[PDB]
């Protein structure tokens, strides 16, 4: 069927804060992953209509992409840094779920995940 | 307006040889790229009538696709491995010529080209 609406990126009913960790997630982590050569299939929601992949949103019921993560950080959607880390992890595991071990797109996602973990290793200490 | 005939894949007046490099180009290179998740647009000649690309064959005068390269290797059309490498390069550059920087199909071709170059980096030594 159609693509779903993209994930929500603003929450008017949630309090907001800036923290060293959230700032780092946007300015360093999201900036480094976006520019990686393997990033583009993960930068926006999968457009299953344009690709003619009717089963994508039958299989992936928790979609996530780097464009959504960028918007959530910019809109202070996340109170805890772990909420953002979970969204990255959802994006990577969605690739592993939809595809098969050893697929090329999976290898791309695995390399992005290794870079993400290397950058998370340098997250500033919690307040 | 119409599609041309596909590229020739047999040459009865050319001598034939089976080499380490040609074997690898079919069994490893052609096979790996064929199975990549981004391979579908490159597996057969561009059907410009069905894709509604009437200017495709006015711009691309040296068409090439993976299916033609596969048949070329199976039929011993190539004497030198470089002849096959040239056909892959023609496939990738045709995509860049017809389309524009940053187009989804160009990013697909670029990923296939980088993987192709990695596999060529491991071509067996020339006899």
């Amino acid at each position: 069927s159609m693509n779903p609406p993209p994930p929500e990126t603003s929450n008017p009913n949630k309090p907001k804060r800036q923290t060293n960790q959230l700032q780092y997630l946007l300015r360093v982590v999201l900036k480094t992953l976006w520019k990686h050569q393997f990033a583009w299939p993960f930068q926006q929601p999968v457009d299953a209509v344009k690709l003619n992949l009717p089963d994508y949103y039958k299989i992936i019921k928790t979609p996530m992409d780097m464009g959504t993560i960028k918007k959530r950080l910019e809109n202070n959607y996340y109170w805890n840094a772990q909420e953002c880390i979970q969204d990255f992890n959802t994006m990577f595991t969605n690739c592993y779920i939809y595809n098969k071990p050893g697929d090329d797109i999976v290898l791309m996602a695995e390399a992005l995940e290794k870079l993400f973990l290397q950058k998370i290793n340098e997250l500033p200490t919690e307040e």
